[PDB]
């Protein structure tokens, strides 16, 4: 075992990862779209 | 934190959470602050 719920951890984690990259991207792109005025 | 490499998991997790909301907001605000320049 781990301690409580590690499984759901890796799950929510991985998801948070793809969300962290999708967000980080959409973010940089969100600003890139506006270019450095 | 389990007993392998979950620690960094829970860390990156909770971080990804506060970072997810901090990014989401900082993002919207990042653009809101930018506005159609």
């Amino acid at each position: 075992g781990c301690g409580k719920s590690i499984d759901d951890l890796e799950d929510e984690l991985y998801a948070q990862k793809l969300k962290y990259k999708a967000i980080s991207e959409e973010l940089d792109h969100a600003l890139k779209d506006m270019t450095s005025i």
